[PDB]
């Protein structure tokens, strides 16, 4: 996985610029992004695997709860663990401010295999937070400066090649897109999470990834994952305008054909 997302909570602009590609698996059943939830306010792709249904790995509520979460890059896994997927509907489905939210995953975080976890409360009169906390990392939640962050499979802003490089082609088609209409800084975006170039050498990759990850490190090593049953199989698009103004973008390869894609695009505005 890999995500990338400028946020401004005084726009002199946008509030939230997010880009994400969900990396799994082709075999493991998923949902498209469309609203559920009890007052239909939720937004988000689901996790559709047996015992596991309902989790996600992204998603943002009309309330402005927003949630995202990478898994960290291991050797081996504890089959036993709590999944992962509950920790992002969670917070989404609840009324906890994503600091304290974090602090209580941290307490649990023992429970799950190696995860990130980005919370955020978007508020156009309270001013937004954003707040990261990782059970591969340091205990305690952090609170986000406004910045262009990034994070993949280690922790955030870890300076894996692969994110370094996107980082790069993110901000560039931010700029790039700037004074034109936001079709054209989706466009690009979708561009830039749909690059496949490798970033090689990369021995932090190989460290962490011992030896599960050598057979995968020739296609891992980029942006967009192409390996065999495995990759890049979601990009999405999230934009936060200074209004208030939600624009969500999911897409999502079909019939585990590369050549097969759907995109859903949604908007509505972030309620007080």
């Amino acid at each position: 996985c890999i995500i990338f997302f400028k946020f401004d909570p005084r726009p002199v602009a946008y509030r939230l610029i997010l880009a994400a590609n969900r990396d799994e698996f082709y075999s493991r059943p998923s949902k498209l992004a469309d609203f559920w939830g009890n007052n239909n306010e939720i937004l988000s792709g689901l996790d559709m695997e047996e015992g596991k249904e309902g989790g996600t790995w992204l998603g943002i509520s009309t309330r402005g709860k927003l949630a995202a979460l990478t898994n960290y890059l291991q050797p081996q896994l504890d089959w036993q663990a709590r999944g992962r997927g509950e920790l992002v509907t969670h917070f989404l489905t609840t009324d906890v401010d994503s600091l304290s939210y974090l602090k209580k995953v941290s307490m649990e975080g023992h429970l799950y295999n190696g995860f990130n976890l980005i919370a955020a409360d978007l508020s156009t009169a309270k001013g937004d937070v954003i707040c990261y906390y990782g059970n591969r990392g340091e205990p305690d939640p952090i609170v986000l400066t406004p910045g262009t962050y990034g994070l993949s499979n280690a922790l955030l802003e870890t300076p894996w090649r692969k994110l370094c490089f996107g980082k790069q082609l993110f901000l560039e088609a931010v700029e790039r897109s700037q004074a034109l209409p936001k079709d054209v800084l989706i466009a690009s975006l979708l561009d830039v999470l749909n690059n496949e170039e490798a970033q090689l050498p990369d021995p932090a990759i190989e460290d962490q990834g011992g030896e599960y990850v050598q057979p995968m490190l020739s296609k891992y090593a980029a942006v967009c994952v192409r390996c065999p049953g495995y990759g890049t199989r979601t990009n999405t698009i999230i934009l936060v305008d200074a209004d208030g103004h939600v624009t969500f973008t999911e897409r999502s390869m079909m019939d585990k054909d590369l050549s097969h894609w759907e995109t859903r695009t949604y908007e509505f505005t972030l309620q007080s």
